[PDB]
DNA sequence: AGCCGTAGGGCCCTACGGCT
DNA sequence: AGCCGTAGGGCCCTACGGC
């Protein structure tokens, strides 16, 4: 744990706080052991502005610091008892390191304010480009960050205690809405004042969580971790027709290439995209144990294999035709997509769920046939209304099936982006023999843990909080599908029992809609229409850019083809012209001038292999050339009449609906 | 946590024992929840043959089977209290599953012997091709293994209790040697009798660990994990000139392609190869917290990055030149090297350390100049004596420097493969002012944890087990290197204190030399000479094959160039021939016919780009031909004569020693 | 309540041989 | 005794918002 220095003269000593043991090892290896101590922490640290005291005092990482500092806390804070006069925060140089810093200041500020007032609290400034202090060699760390001769600490200054109380309460407090407002007002897409630092550090954290972690893009419906996963699967060509591949490779690969975060965030995001109880349309095809509806985790990543689903191909379809803008990855050594072509409205179809900072999102999945007809109808009428859409899109369609009670929250969510929706299991009452009945549950509400739900029921019977239940079993199986059996006592009204379980168990459960997604890179709450409007315009830009791309590429080809026909019509002079040229450059120049060729045409000829002279290519080329001219007119046509552009989108979407659309699962009963 | 079945009638109740919760998931998803209970365990389970009773009674996974079985054990075993009539062992279908099988039986036999007597014990037979049962889809597991209508269970049958007795004790007992005899005796390079299965399961496990895990190869000194790692580094071109790559993806890559084992075994083996205090010549070049001599682990693999060292390039040099035999990986989707060319004696240079089954290895690191001078001397005197070799190779050379006391143990290790080697820290006594002194240690023995040792010293001071010390400081730094200061009480005899310290602490330690390596695929205790003979033999083959390889490719290419030269000699004919051929196939036949070309020459011409017709290109074509002709002769000379070939290896080894040889670090004192 | 899902962070048991 | 290194297997805390 704590790696203390040897000098017991506090005023000369210093303790450094690092995010964990990985960072601690480099920090132990580079320090001057005489005067520098190290306490590795354990990641995110309790937000003592939110927690109550008993929990605070029983928190190990806190206790370690109090112990380590020796000054006591609060009323008993005794600054003279300090064992170091420099406490240095040295978190990783990332937003998460910045968050932790805010977490640490909050504590010092809430429980050790004089420590700040005496200027005992400093902030190391380690350099960027490292995932964590564990990535630095021990000599670079000491020099950049720990050598007093050159390190650049920032002593924490406390200017206006009134301004600081509000900051910690605003930034780190129970009340989300002031958090959210501070972000909205400040989001923009030697010594240090503790107010600016908290504001500046925490805003970078929040913003990063919002636009690059927890919320999905309206266009493709994806978060970066999923976008990176499927992209990585794409880039490695791991498609449905190819065999499965090991999850660990994938994770390490994506982690090295696109997603610089722990394997668990990567592995578990990939796991969910494969669970058919999680994804209305699974994007990942899984080989092996990928968890269960009882809350069983997936097998460890070394055991499992995965690959793209077929529908995933439509997300990536046309990605290499300049339909979307690529960007550089975290270290610059790679390009990654900012968004996928998403040839189907993935956001609504699979829905979404995220806890951000200052906000959350909660978007239910939907039936794909309805959505496309939804997008189809919108394609034909920009002023279409919400209720006219719910003729196509009757509502959410959970991968778990089950039932929905009434259309009242559906409509409010679609009109406002927020609304509440009751999900009911599918339960029938049936006879079990000898004058007794049983309740049989074959479908459960979305995101509900079956075992947990069974547990609670057992809990009520045992607690006599519910009367009339005799036995309780889970007969679920592969051969059966879900089958949960509740045996009722003879001559009891099974229906009153059922109505109790809905009220008293997750047997009935509510989905709270909170459709926030990223719109032009900014979080926005959207109603159903804006969600569809955005996907549509996305599809418009996609098909357009793709058409503009196929067109550049065809004109290039013909120009090369024009050049090659010439070469063929004068090959003997071509050859000798070449034979008598010392350098390519000489030849390049000579070809251009004699035959009015461009460089490409001229290059393409030089690269032409002898085998291309066979007697028949000249028409093969001629043949190819002519179709090319028909293709170009065809393309030029689409880019010159937006209505033509639109109908093609309709066609390709229609094509999608026929292939992948399916029946509704969730029954919507009028409440 | 047992997943019990809803029913409660032992007559029809089966409990499936599986390695863990990953395996337990698929099993639960495909089983019949009505009648099949599942108890996931936690990997290698306690060897009850080697454990102490109280310790056994307090083992968690043991207690769980009992509690689950509900029949007690040993004396108070009450078969009537059985809660299942089938205890089905469903370990993964790997050698480690087989080991775990042997460990379960051992417990059943020794403590629940009636179960077997009653025939209640069964062995599921999951199909091969899977890593564990978590890689299976539930339906596949149910159909092939759990469905009573298609499965092929084996019921366990005791047949001779004296035989079983002797066997269990032989296999699982703490007597290593009877286990070793059994292997060497039986090494090969429905129902089921319990003796047959144990014998067969255990032997299968031991074989695998002997030949494919724990022992290095005499030729390259590598264990399979190291080899596959370095090889993997090579295939991905993670070379010293290129930049570091994240450990995590290397691990994932090595694991997927070559090493189907836990990332911990992969990462830590990689880490060891990069620690300058573990490897005498680090094979890996690592970036970040790769641990310390204090037993600090490395940083997690999401944090670190790695690449080959330069010297690793010499382990891998010319692997493409058909120098070693490739093999199929574990699933036939890849090829991997059987050994590396090892253009330097890696076995002795970095030594090896490995607990196997029935045996272990402990080879110490050595100085490379010496090693290579050893080989060089050997190469001129097949009959050189071990003493003559020690004139090159004075003894091990630990990465940690330090002292070795005497040479009789060395001399014993090198002549027998075995011998004991007393190591000591480098400690001096110096004054600190005021007539006082201190003991300053600047080097510690090999593989000694430094912090532990200091903590050990502080205990004896506390426990008063030693007297005369007033302070004890680890003043180590990157600028200092190692420096541990023991402050001595004024007028004490600091030498006397130093002497007690050596007796009571790892300040002195011994290295037990146990030089066992894989020779022709089999484990062997070798002497130093043997080790070098095989190395040199390895180098001989490697360079011969490279040369034979280099010769075929040159000949191929010269052949091709001969065809381009002809095409150049008659380009106009060439053009006509092609221009009046309707297809490439027609053209190709015409070129062969018209120019007496082989098919391959004919294609090279067809593929020739127009740009090859310019004056510079044709020169390049002619020039490369002329060089090839000379290179070809050079090669043939070497195959014409063994001394020439033999002289080359010396040259290349000498080359290597000049590039990488360094000074001795460990001092051999008399 | 505590859970939902992307995030920060980390340690334990077992087998096996041989040396102290 | 318990350490040396390749191996089987697995789990906890924290932040974040909404209900
Ligand atoms: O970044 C990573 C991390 C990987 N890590 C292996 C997993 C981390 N290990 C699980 C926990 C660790 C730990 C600590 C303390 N206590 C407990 Cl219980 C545990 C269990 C296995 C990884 C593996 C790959 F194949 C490829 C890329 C990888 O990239
Ligand atoms: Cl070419
Ligand atoms: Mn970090
Ligand atoms: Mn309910
Ligand atoms: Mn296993």
């Amino acid at each position: 744990k704590l790696a203390d220095c040897s000098s017991k003269s506090p005023e000369e000593c210093e303790i450094f706080l690092v995010e964990g043991d990985s960072a601690g090892g480099s920090t132990k290896s580079g320090r001057d052991s005489r005067t520098q101590a190290i306490l590795p922490l354990r990641g995110k640290i309790l937000n003592v502005e939110k927690a109550r005291l008993d929990r605070i005092l029983n928190n190990n990482e806190i206790r370690q610091m109090i112990t380590a500092f020796g000054t006591g806390i609060g009323g008993d804070f005794d600054l003279a008892k300090a064992r170091y006069h420099k406490i240095v925060i040295m978190t990783d140089a990332d937003v998460d390191g910045a968050h932790i810093r805010t977490l640490l200041l909050t504590f010092f500020y809430r429980f050790m304010r004089p420590l700040i007032e005496a200027g005992y609290v400093y902030i190391a400034q380690p350099p960027t480009g490292y995932k964590g202090l564990g990535e630095m060699n021990a000599d670079q760390l000491w020099e950049t960050t720990m050598n007093p001769e050159h390190r650049a600490l920032l002593q924490v200054k406390l200017e206006d205690a009134i301004e600081a109380d509000q900051t910690f309460e605003m930034l780190m407090g129970d009340v989300v809405e002031n958090r959210r407002q501070f972000i909205e007002d400040n989001a923009v897409y030697n010594e240090r004042n503790i107010t600016s630092e908290m504001r500046e550090s925490f805003l970078d954290y929040a913003m990063s969580v919002i636009v690059a972690r927890a919320l999905p893009d309206v266009r493709d419906g994806l978060k970066p971790v999923h976008r990176r996963i499927l992209y990585g699967l794409n880039e490695q060509g791991m498609t449905p027709d190819k065999s499965y591949k090991k999850s660990a490779r994938i994770v390490g690969d994506v982690m090295g290439k696109y997603h610089p975060h722990g394997d668990s965030s990567i592995y578990e995001a990939m796991v969910r995209m494969a669970q058919d109880f999680s994804y209305r349309y699974p994007l990942v095809d899984g080989q092996g144990n990928f968890g269960s509806m009882d809350g069983d985790g997936a097998a460890a990543m070394r055991f499992t294999e995965a690959r793209m689903t077929k529908i995933t191909l439509e997300l990536l379809r046309d990605i290499n035709k300049d339909t979307i803008d690529f960007i550089d990855n975290y270290d610059g050594n790679e390009r990654e997509p900012s968004v996928l072509p998403a040839r189907f409205p993935n956001l609504l179809a699979n829905g979404a769920s995220g806890i951000a900072v200052g906000m959350a999102t909660n978007i239910p999945p939907h039936n794909l046939t309805e959505l496309i007809n939804g997008v189809l109808s919108l394609s034909k009428n920009p002023d279409i209304s919400i209720a006219e859409l719910m003729e196509d899109i009757e509502g959410p369609d959970f991968p778990t099936a089950g039932l929905i009670l009434g259309k009242s929250g559906i409509r409010r969510a679609y009109e406002t982006g927020r609304g509440s929706i009751q999900m009911r299991s599918r339960a029938v009452i049936e006879e079990r023999g000898g004058g007794r009945q049983r309740i049989v549950v074959t479908e459960i509400p979305f995101q509900v843990n079956k075992a947990r739900m069974i547990e609670k029921i057992a809990e009520l019977v045992r607690d006599k909080k519910i009367d009339g239940i005799t036995d309780l079993r889970d007969e679920t199986s592969l051969r059966t599908g879900v089958r949960v059996v509740i045996d009722v006592r003879k001559d009891a009204n099974a229906s009153v029992i059922l109505n109790n379980l809905y009220k008293q168990t997750p047997l009935q459960t509510s989905f709270g809609v909170n459709m926030i997604a990223l719109v032009n890179g900014r979080p926005k709450l959207i109603n159903l229409k804006e969600a569809l409007v955005h996907y549509l315009e996305h599809q418009k830009t996609v098909v357009r850019r793709r058409t503009q791309y196929n067109l550049r590429k065809a004109k290039d080809r013909a120009h090369i083809l024009e050049g090659l026909r010439i070469a063929l019509d004068h090959i003997d002079e071509i050859i000798s012209t070449i034979r008598e040229s010392d350098t390519d450059k000489v030849a390049m120049e000579s070809l251009q001038q004699r035959f009015k060729l461009s460089e490409k045409q001229a290059q393409a000829i030089l690269d032409m292999r002898l085998r291309r002279l066979t007697g028949l290519e000249r028409d093969k080329i001629e043949a190819e050339y002519n179709e090319l001219l028909n293709y170009i007119s065809e393309l030029e046509t689409i880019l010159a009449d937006e209505e033509v552009l639109l109908q093609l989108v309709r066609d390709e979407l229609t094509e999608i609906r026929d292939r992948f659309g399916d029946d509704r699962r969730t029954e919507i009963q009028l409440g």
